[PDB]
């Protein structure tokens, strides 16, 4: 088996879903695992999608930019709905080299070591509205090498400060 | 024909040559055609190799965020080297929808239509010395697809304000 890849784009172009809308029906139809990578996370309907597929019983790993990281906790608090409650979510911060701060710059999405959404698209309202962005949705054998980038960025992963 | 593709890292992880390193590599050995979809463009070396590779008679074309043309423009002034005194670089302005600048969110190095570079690094001495980053290498069949949306964003670009 090979690799297969589809692009979306946003604004939407040649097909029916945003991607915003492919993102919450990837996690709505997660079975098992969710492995998130990513800058900046404050949307909430995203969020919300990913807190169901965790009560539902999806194991969700999400690991986000050191820097960014006080806006997923604004978020998370605004809608009272604390990670470090909900048991089957582990979040952890991964930061770049400092000199200003450096930072994780990669974002992907990757569902049942099946199906990844890799590109441009940061999990913000700005995405939805304002900012040209573009993802591959990709399937087969290079989803393998996702799945150890996302345990190697893991592996280079901290607890947050805020968690006890 | 398929579609192959490489990941390299910053930093690197299991490849030779850094995400630059293979960037000025691409830039020098394009023979036809650069095509270039950057947000934020101010890395000196790279800029030099896509300057050498106009004076051999590459064809270049550049797309940038609107909101961080700036930045470009004054690199280019501190090098002396001005992008409309030079013959074979074309280069616009690509904006998203204003609210707070809607930008252009989207990166990737298109050569000959023949080999894409497509990921997170951004052409600045932060992502070679601060951030952590990745992006895949392409060739084969999904090039074309790359070659359609830098004609699709050549299309909603602008020329910029600055240039006459
Ligand atoms: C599917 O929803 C949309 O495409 C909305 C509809 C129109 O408001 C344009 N738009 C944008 O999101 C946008 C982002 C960058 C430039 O435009
Ligand atoms: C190939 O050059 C490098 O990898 C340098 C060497 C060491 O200084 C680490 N580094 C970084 O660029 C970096 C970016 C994010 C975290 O580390």
């Amino acid at each position: 088996g090979g690799t297969h890849i589809d692009l979306l784009f946003h604004p939407p172009r040649a097909h029916l879903l945003t991607i915003k809308e492919t993102i919450r029906k990837m996690i709505k139809e997660a079975r098992k695992v969710i492995a998130l990578v990513m800058d900046i996370f404050t949307d909430v309907d995203i969020f919300k999608e990913i807190v169901e597929a965790s009560t539902r019983g999806v194991s969700v790993y999400i690991l986000l930019d050191e820097s960014n990281f006080n806006h997923f906790l604004n978020m998370t608090e605004k809608q009272g709905c604390s990670v470090q409650r909900l048991r089957n979510i582990r979040v952890r911060t991964v930061k770049g080299q400092d000199y200003f701060h450096g930072k994780m710059e990669q974002k992907f999405l990757l569902v049942d070591c099946q199906k990844v959404m890799y590109g441009s698209y940061s999990y913000m309202w700005s995405f939805e509205k304002a900012h040209l962005s573009m993802v591959q949705i990709i399937t087969g054998q290079l989803v393998e090498s996702f799945d150890e980038e996302f345990r190697t960025l893991y592996a280079r992963s901290c607890v947050p400060s805020s968690f006890a």
